[PDB]
């Protein structure tokens, strides 16, 4: 194989191979795109019990990473004029008019600076039904955009926002619009029979394999499943935007602007934002206790970096999904498994993987 081809299977085999027996993960893809070439490393099993290797059809959960998706979902409605981000959801989700969240602004919602929205619904929340209910009773607590708190509630009313303004629902909207608009072939909001030979399972602490239930208005936070051949397709959209019709082209751009700051870190749609070169501790405290689970004070911005990167983790306490970018350097990187692995190692792996490559 090229040079290249052999540099960089030895830097992923050296950083994120080793994270297999560290954490008791039954498969995982690694990919690497630079200037448009895409570098692909499969390891272990898609289905333990199946004994179904990894390979390039593997689906993987994104988990979080699916608000990268609502996020330019988001932009492509917008630059369409189908939404203004300074609308209210009961502009389009007409039982929340004349009801305290039709406060809130919908780039509010998108990035999670309403003031009284949790990470997860209240588990009494279960249905389509109880969700409308709970946004009807919703009732304002910190100043409105001036905290953020991480939240799923919160960009899922934004994606079904999203979805009523293109009048189709959400998994239509990407299935049909956004999907094909970037290129991608086995990407899914939900798996076709066709397909689930190709599904990954994901496994517990106890190793025995689990396959999501929906919860409501999950699927605009967690609900997308792709390959890593189309998740490199999606990092080279990220990172040549110019090259794709307008309509995505415009979407995508939308996704890359950063609304406020917290520390160091840049809130963009979806994609957290960061001057580059960022520092491994600023990657780090991105993913911090105090940044996930607290809320934090925003700063408006004057002015965005100079010289940006991006990226997105899934949950910690999930799989192991981690994207980054980095627009300068034309390369990015896309990290899939089907097993918990802890933020903090994707993107210290991640990390290296990307300081080390050469150009």
């Amino acid at each position: 194989n090229t040079p290249k081809d052999q540099e960089i299977k030895k830097l992923v085999d050296q950083n994120f191979k080793p994270l297999l027996e560290k954490y008791d993960v039954p498969g995982m893809a690694v990919g690497v795109i630079q200037n448009n070439k895409k570098y692909e490393m499969y390891y272990g099993l898609q289905s333990v019990q199946d004994k179904k290797a990894v390979n390039s059809s593997t689906i993987f959960e994104l988990g979080s990473v699916s608000k990268l998706f609502t996020a330019t979902a988001g932009g492509y409605a917008k630059n369409k004029g189908k939404i203004s981000f300074d609308d209210t959801p009961g502009k389009y989700w007409k039982e929340l008019k004349n009801t305290p969240i039709d406060q809130v602004n919908l780039l509010q919602l998108a990035t999670y600076t309403s003031g009284n929205l949790a990470l997860q619904f209240p588990d009494e929340v279960k249905t389509d039904q109880q969700v409308l209910t709970f946004f009807k009773d919703w009732k304002p607590k910190n100043s409105i955009g001036e905290y953020r708190q991480y939240s799923n509630p919160s960009i899922g009313l934004f994606g079904k926002v999203v979805a009523l303004s293109m009048n189709k629902p959400f998994d239509q909207v990407l299935e049909k619009t956004i999907f094909p608009a970037l290129g991608l072939k086995h990407s899914y909001v939900n798996v076709p029979k066709t397909q689930m030979q190709n599904y990954a399972f994901g496994y517990n602490q106890e190793n025995q394999p689990i396959r999501v239930n929906p919860g409501p208005l999950g699927a605009p936070a967690y609900g997308v499943k792709s390959t890593l051949p189309d998740m490199l397709s999606f990092i080279h959209a990220n990172l040549n935007p110019q090259k794709y019709p307008a309509d995505i082209q415009r979407a995508i751009n939308e996704t890359h602007q950063g609304r406020y700051q917290v520390n160091t870190m840049y809130q963009a749609l979806g994609w957290e934002e960061f001057s580059y070169p960022a520092t491994l501790q600023t990657l780090l405290d991105s993913n911090s206790e105090q940044i996930v689970m607290k809320p934090n004070k925003v700063t408006a911005i004057s002015k965005e970096p100079s010289v940006k990167m991006y990226h997105k983790t899934g949950s910690t306490n999930r799989f192991g999904t981690y994207v980054v970018f980095i627009p300068k350097e034309n390369i990015g990187l896309v990290m899939l498994t089907n097993k918990r692995i802890p933020n903090e190692e994707r993107i210290k792996a991640a990390y290296a993987v990307l300081n080390a490559i050469k150009k």
